[PDB]
């Protein structure tokens, strides 16, 4: 707890003044502790590792808050399959549901990953989990993919991963008050309608 | 050119030591010049408008370059709509060997595009180049779903740069020597197979 006050504070830094105001004095001012209690770099991989594990944990509480909507949805696929374009109005609803809540909900915790991503491009000890994060975010969407029968499910993972980064950013570019939700439900429409064939 | 110096050094030091080591003494120290003829908001502000306007003019340069290609390959489909197979393999290609030019010859510029974004999030000041940027980003890509057929070019052309600026972030993360181009070229022929039809 200890530990994990220090990467917190860590953390707020991060957001706040960047990844360059990562110092022990600055870090051990922000946790509240003494200098020692605080291998700067250490501390900098600990921190992003923190990051990418709620991040990954999150995912997984989203993932597994689905899990019966993507299971009825593949038994009504199975019975009747004209109900393609209905599955699809379901599933942007509850993508783009996810994206406002990370937006709104958990907005520091995103500034923090576009602060990593930022990080990993500049030091070699970042590669490492940067790639742990990357093979991370497209596995859940794997599952979603195989479930609906696409044609070739770890590109679309992929693809889907790319539109959901992007609107991402441009959300916390954009801010809670001026979201482009409809412009986010037209695009993961627009990508969505061509895997099941509309 | 004073003026661009200074611009030039700034952006370096981006790259390199981050966004928060721009200051008027290391800037005149990287440009060469006495702290005078270098605010510092107006510099910063100066330093990712010259970004933009470069990545701006690079990908007109690359969209003025394959017109012709665009205009044969318009001609094809018109004579022979069986050849959507085809173009798909030469469009793949012009998309991949643009990345790879891009991830190679002018990854520093890339990496100062990555401090832009990074930093756009931070700054009011800078929210309206961001959004003139994401502005000019897709719009090269609408003529060209225009100019294939695509049912819906304008959510094509943000799907498209959904997944170029990953694929450019993921190079830069992997670095030169182990770019991923069958991964990049097996992600962009899924998507671009499904605008077509395929």
């Amino acid at each position: 707890q200890r530990r994990q006050a220090i990467l917190d504070a860590a953390m707020r830094l991060i957001v706040r003044d960047g990844v360059r105001a990562v110092r022990h004095r600055a870090v051990a001012a922000e946790a509240q502790v003494p200098l020692s209690a605080t291998d700067i770099d250490d501390l900098i991989t600990d921190t992003f590792a923190l990051f990418v594990e709620r991040n990954a944990e999150a995912l997984s509480a989203f993932w597994s808050s689905v899990e019966g909507d993507l299971q009825e949805m593949a038994a009504v696929l199975a019975d009747d399959p004209g109900a393609r374009g209905s599955l699809v109005e379901r599933i942007v609803e509850l993508a783009v549901q996810y994206v406002q809540v990370q937006l709104t909900e958990r907005r520091e915790h995103l500034l923090a990953e576009q602060a990593f991503r930022q990080e990993a491009l500049l030091n070699p000890r970042l590669r490492e989990l940067a790639d742990a994060h990357q093979r991370i975010l497209s596995l859940g969407a794997v599952h979603f993919f195989q479930v609906l029968g696409s044609g070739q499910p770890e590109q679309d993972a992929k693809v889907l991963t790319s539109i959901i980064l992007q609107m991402e950013y441009q959300g916390l570019v954009d801010g809670v008050e001026q979201l482009a939700v409809d412009e986010m439900r037209a695009i993961l429409r627009r990508y969505l309608n061509l895997v099941m064939g509309l």
